[PDB]
DNA sequence: CTCTTTTTTCTC
DNA sequence: GAGAAACAAAGAG
């Protein structure tokens, strides 16, 4: 669940819920709403999806220009439209009707979280969990993000995780976005040299729109898997050097990388 | 079998 | 700057 594959997943509920009307949101697995199901029901309910936009690996369903859901699909959180009738399986925990449909969310490790939040706490929200900027040539300065990896002496990979430095970047891109550019995951950012730094900050953007347009690497239908070259080689050739992708464990996250093209 | 491995928040 | 916790199932051997 990262910024490419939430963003695959905006465009695809864009296209077939936003203007849709709500007829009565049901739950079975309700905590899964942090600020309160019962609220929400009784707010959401009855209303008109205006629009389904994303920050970082964030969806925000715009219902009504009162409230905005802020929805979080952690590890395995997935939406599905289906059948009015459609039958109930074992992960389902919330499920959104429709006048002709339904939006069901499933999420088997129950991580995924539901937020209510009305349409002047976005920005104090996202502020609040200090969500750095979209990975875009426009909003990634490249001199912020020079200052703040010169100034630490974190571990690239651990801080990329972050969110803070730039958003939507997960254990699969930046495992994809540090061996592009050359960077050992354990690398501590103030050693960085700037020419490092610039194609870091370029790898980033470039691979996480790359993941976009694939669909994302979604283990939905996406292609982006297809052009990994070493989240999950565990054991194969580096398409560069030819080295065997080792993997190994940083601040606990499978990491893979070429002991050679990532020299740090 | 049995153990390991698979985003964010919080406690130090 | 580490570790744990939430939670459930595929994967490795
Ligand atoms: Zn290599």
């Amino acid at each position: 669940g990262e910024l490419p594959e939430v963003e695959t997943v905006r465009r695809e509920l864009e296209k077939r819920i936003v203007g849709q009307k709500i007829i009565s949101i049901e739950a079975t697995y309700p905590r899964m709403v942090l600020t309160g199901f019962e609220q929400l029901k009784k707010e959401l309910t009855g209303k008109t999806i205006q629009g389904i936009s994303r920050r970082g690996k964030y969806l925000i369903f715009e219902i009504g220009d009162d409230f905005r859901l802020i929805s979080h699909l952690r590890m395995e959180g997935k939406y599905r439209l289906a059948t009015l009738d459609a039958p109930r399986e074992k992960h389902d925990h919330l499920t959104m009707k429709f006048a002709d449909g339904q939006l069901i969310y499933a999420d088997v490790r129950k991580f995924g979280t539901w937020e209510l939040i009305s349409t002047d706490q976005v920005l104090p929200y996202f502020l609040k969990k200090k969500i750095g900027p979209e990975p875009t040539y426009e909003d990634f300065d490249e001199k912020l993000f020079r200052e703040k990896l010169r100034k630490s002496t974190k571990k690239i990979k651990p801080y990329l995780l972050e969110q803070t430095l730039v958003a939507g970047l997960g254990n699969i891109y930046v495992d994809e976005v540090l061996w592009l550019a050359k960077i050992h995951p354990e690398k501590e950012t103030n050693q960085l040299i700037e020419s490092s730094i610039h194609l870091l900050h370029d790898s980033i953007i470039e691979i996480l729109q790359k993941a976009i347009k694939l669909g994302g690497s979604s283990i939905s239908t996406g292609k982006m898997q297809n052009e990994l070259q070493v989240y999950g080689k565990t054991g194969e050739k580096c398409s560069r050097c030819g080295a065997e992708i080792q993997k190994i464990k940083v601040a606990g996250r499978g990491t893979h990388f070429c002991p050679v093209c990532q020299q740090k």
